[PDB]
């Protein structure tokens, strides 16, 4: 229960708003690359840095998109923002993408920090997956969501084998597939 | 069951906006006041006023809800690097409050947008919830914020929750008898 209002809070206050309108931001900025698809990451620890050169010092800052603004809940001009990232291999660039991780597990890690929260390291990851399944199935029924981003959920066991650039980078090439 | 979801969004909303903006806030308004606000009868108030109608009938433009509310100006910005996204921006809504033609407060007013979810969760077939339920969630959302400004160290005086049920009604009135308690 606790990941589905996380999970449809996600769609309906956020994910809803903003894809419709991604391509001409991205054809906005293309023109004046960059892949046209919202890279979510979906880290199941729930271990989530503002900063993702934290996670991995080849993905390096590049831009902004141009910001996004709707009037909503009585708050005017409520500003969405999002972050194009560059991608190292051997010290030089190879991809390039507006990347991301899922807010609302950032929620649940502090949640699980907080007594009056009353939620174990345990359910943390329950609630974590569950979050993942249900906004998965949320996206199928909803094709002008999907085909605009892509969510890449994984697990961590300290594991010096894991490179989240190196991940991201065989999904871009992979898209690239098709 | 409709305790977990509601308890769920009322940490997501301390947790996600309100510990980071709640501290900052009595400077944001106090600056606001001093440099832009030299009106004697009409400052700004210090606490952010926090609607939360119990149908989870939220509009989105707070003016077309009722005339006698009007916005003003915006408090100045706050930023912060969130999640991978550089300069995310929360921002709040400085609004004038109309009786019997005159200006009878100033203060800084939003609906608590967790209560959107809870509409779209008793609307879509996926979600599996009732109106009943929504009413339920909606109460139970009230009590655990409540619970948790209680005890939170960044609520100050700076803050104040409105719930009612929701014609002949005024949201602006209602503000006002909140307001004037004070
Ligand atoms: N009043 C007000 N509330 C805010 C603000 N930021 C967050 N909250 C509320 O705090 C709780 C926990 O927030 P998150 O943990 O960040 O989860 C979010 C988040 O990942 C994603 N998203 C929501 C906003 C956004 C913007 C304006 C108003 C409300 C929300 C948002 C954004 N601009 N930029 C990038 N991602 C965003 O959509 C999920 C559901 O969002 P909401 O349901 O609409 O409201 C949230 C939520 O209920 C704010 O500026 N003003």
């Amino acid at each position: 229960n606790v990941a589905h209002g996380l999970a449809w809070s996600y769609y309906i206050g956020y994910l809803r708003l903003i894809l419709p309108e991604l391509q001409a931001r991205i054809r906005t900025y293309n023109q004046h690359a960059v892949s046209q698809r919202l890279y979510i990451l979906l880290p199941l620890d729930c271990g989530v840095p503002d900063n993702l050169s934290m996670a991995d010092p080849n993905i390096r800052f590049l831009d902004k998109l141009p910001q996004q603004t709707g009037d909503r809940a009585g708050i005017k001009d409520r500003v969405y923002s999002n972050s194009i990232y560059e991608l190292l291999e051997n010290g030089q660039r190879a991809g390039t993408c507006v990347l991301e991780y899922a807010t609302p597990l950032q929620t649940l890690f502090a949640m699980s920090q907080y007594s009056q929260a009353g939620f174990s390291r345990e359910d943390r990851l329950e609630q974590a997956k569950l979050f993942c399944r249900t906004l998965e199935d949320i996206l199928a029924d909803a094709p002008e969501s999907q085909n605009n981003c892509r969510l890449i959920a994984y697990q961590e066991p300290d594991d010096s084998s894991f490179s989240l650039s190196q991940e991201v980078l065989r999904h871009l090439r992979q898209e690239e597939k098709e």
